[PDB]
This record gives structure tokens, C-alpha cells and sequence, in this order.
């Protein structure tokens, strides 16, 4: 094991090994809170995540051992990956704080270049985050809260997905409508919705279906792409849903070639293809990879999916030690990057 040393970040103490110097706060909540650090055995600058209260219950035991399962199996260049993962802890008994350790990103897609983003900046921001999540569902992963800040960029545009698998601006303006209004069963299109908001977003300036509730959010969304026709609202189950949608009288779906009017035309038949209610009908990360919007940046040779990655853990009802226990054994088993 390393020498670590302890010191105290506002007001949050970090024991971490020697290896990483110039701790500097980044950013922080209920999570817990990430640290900006320069690791002296590679030259290569990371970010420190001490989680914030890993053990202090199923739920929490539960969701560390979930993103450190996550984040290990994750390798990919458009998805924020595991270079270390640590603890003080020199046995099971004394385990009690969990670090992750990842590449430093600059930002994250609230505010990182251009007020107007470019098509071309567009493309590239999109065509990244598609194939993150070609990856990530090739994994049977869905991230669920896709939105401009849990997508990470540096300086040079290069793109990954953050906090992914987890949800097991604002949130409810990027979610797709049919987990939105809860749906059990949906599928992992849910994350080409949200990518259709940020991608409208980025073209445009303004937020898509800004939104003041999940009633307003909605109506914003059925002015945009109509009310649902009788061939969507047969599957929807609950009288509950489709008597308001059908209380509601027909809003028309509209022309995206108006909304967007001066867009790449190429931009507003993906938008078309992803802003689709039924979900059934949505395109998937890998088909709207071949549209060509992004001949530019396409290469099917070039577009990795995932090892399979075992969930059975999911349904598993354990008690905090054993989901602790889980835990430490997964720190111990890592292997980092060659
Ligand atoms: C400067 C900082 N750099 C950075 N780099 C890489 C990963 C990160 C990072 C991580 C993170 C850090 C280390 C890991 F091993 C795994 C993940 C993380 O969990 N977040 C937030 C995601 C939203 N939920 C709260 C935590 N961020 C921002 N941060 C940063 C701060 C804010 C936005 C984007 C980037």
C-alpha cells in the first residue's frame, strides 16, 4: 500500500496517497465532494472523488457498490472511466471511505467556446455522446438523467459521459415523457430524448421544454411533436395518462424546419428522428450514428460496444455489511489501465 497523508478541504478531510498532490476543490453536495489533483506517478492531472457517505445505509452501501462496479467495467473514450480507486482502510473492519479516481475534465456542457455553438461543434458534441451511449446500452447500461452537466468536455471538445446507470439545466427538461410520467417500461431510448433536447439546446441557445413542473413539462413538449394519435395512446395503460393527454384537445405536431427554421437541415431530421413520443419509434444511438449529419465524424469501424456487464446485483437485497463487504472486495480486485 501507499503512504497517504490527511489534510482538510472545505471542511471535507481527504486521506489520499502520496501520489496525488495539489488537492484543489472542483465541486461538491450530497454526493460527496471531487478534488482537482495532479498525479505525480503519471504527470497526468485527475479528479478525485471522496464519496460522501458510502456505508450509512443499504441504500447508500447499495450506490457505492453500484457506481464502483459501473465505473470499473466502463472503457471508453466518450465515458468517464476508472484510473484508480482507493482507500485508507488497511482492512474489511476499518473500511469506511471510498475515493474514484478519473482524468480531469475542464467542464461540463452548461458552460463549455461559442454563445453560438456552430453546426460543426454540434456535430462533434453529438457524434461523442452518441457513441458514449452506443457503449453504454451495448452494456444494457441506460443512464436516465443524460443533461448538459453530467456531459464533461475539455478544451479541445472531447467528450464523456458522467454519472451514468446511477439514476436507478434542470432534469425534468431533458427526461423523455414516458419515464417523466412514470412508466415502468420504457426502454433505453430514454437517453436519445434527452440527447435530442441537448442537441436542440446547443443549435439554439435556449432550453427545448424549459418547464415549471412535470404538468407544464408536457404541454411544452406536446405543442412541439403533437398530441399522441390513437396508434401511441394504445399503449399507454393508466386511464390516469391517457384521459388527461386525451382531455386535452389535438395540438398539431409542428415543423422542425420552423422551430429550428436556419439549422443544418441535416440537424433537424435527426432532431425529428429522436423528438418522437412513442419510444418505440425513437432512434437508437447506434442508427442515429449512421445518420448523415454525422458523415464527418461516422466510422462503423470505429464505434466500440461494451463487454457484457453483469447487474444481477441489482435485484439482490443484502444487508450493509455484505453490500460493504462487496464493495471492498471490488477495490481490492482493481486492475488499472495499462
Ligand atoms: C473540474 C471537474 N472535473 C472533473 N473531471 C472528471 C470527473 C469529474 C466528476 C466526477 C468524477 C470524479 C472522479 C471519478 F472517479 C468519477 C467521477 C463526478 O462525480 N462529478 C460530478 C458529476 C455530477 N454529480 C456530482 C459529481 N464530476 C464533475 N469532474 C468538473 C466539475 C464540474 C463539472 C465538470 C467537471
Amino acid at each position: 500500500r501507499p503512504t497517504f497523508y490527511r489534510q482538510e478541504l472545505n471542511k471535507t478531510i481527504w486521506e489520499v496517497p502520496e501520489r496525488y498532490q495539489n488537492l484543489s476543490p472542483v465541486g461538491s453536495g450530497a454526493y460527496g465532494s471531487v478534488c482537482a489533483a495532479f498525479d505525480t506517478k503519471t504527470g497526468h492531472r485527475v479528479a478525485v472523488k471522496k464519496l460522501s457517505r458510502p456505508f450509512q445505509s443499504i441504500i447508500h452501501a447499495k450506490r457505492t457498490y453500484r457506481e464502483l462496479r459501473l465505473l470499473k467495467h466502463m472503457k471508453h473514450e466518450n465515458v468517464i472511466g476508472l484510473l484508480d480507486v482507493f482507500t485508507p482502510a488497511r482492512s474489511l473492519e476499518e473500511f469506511n471511505d471510498v475515493y474514484l479516481v478519473t482524468h480531469l475534465m475542464g467542464a461540463d456542457l452548461n458552460n463549455i467556446k461559442c454563445q453560438k455553438l456552430t453546426d460543426d461543434h454540434v456535430q462533434f458534441l453529438i457524434y461523442q455522446i452518441l457513441r458514449g451511449l452506443k457503449y453504454i446500452h451495448s452494456a444494457d447500461i441506460i443512464h436516465r438523467d443524460l443533461k448538459p452537466s453530467n456531459l464533461a468536455v475539455n478544451e479541445d471538445c472531447e467528450l464523456k459521459i458522467l454519472d451514468f446507470g446511477l439514476a436507478r439545466v434542470a432534469t425534468r427538461w431533458y427526461r423523455a415523457p414516458e419515464i417523466m410520467l412514470n412508466w415502468m417500461h420504457y426502454n433505453q431510448t430514454v437517453d436519445i430524448w434527452s440527447v435530442g433536447c441537448i442537441m436542440a439546446e446547443l443549435l439554439t441557445g435556449r432550453t427545448l421544454f424549459p418547464g415549471t413542473d412535470h404538468i407544464d413539462q408536457l404541454k411544452l413538449i406536446l405543442r412541439l411533436v403533437g398530441t399522441p394519435g390513437a396508434e401511441l395512446l394504445k399503449k399507454i395503460s393508466s386511464e390516469s395518462a391517457r384521459n388527461y393527454i386525451q382531455s386535452l384537445t389535438q395540438m398539431p405536431k409542428m415543423n422542425f424546419a420552423n422551430v429550428f427554421i436556419g439549422a443544418n437541415p441535416l440537424a433537424v431530421d435527426l432532431l425529428e428522428k429522436m423528438l418522437v413520443l412513442d419510444s418505440d419509434k425513437r432512434i437508437t444511438a447506434a442508427q442515429a450514428l449512421a445518420h448523415a449529419y454525422f458523415a464527418q465524424y461516422h466510422d462503423p469501424d470505429d464505434e466500440p460496444v461494451a463487454d457484457p456487464y453483469d447487474q444481477s446485483f441489482e435485484s439482490r437485497d443484502l444487508l450493509i455489511d455484505e453490500w460493504k463487504s462487496l464493495t471492498y472486495d471490488e477495490v481490492i480486485s482493481f486492475v488499472p489501465p495499462p
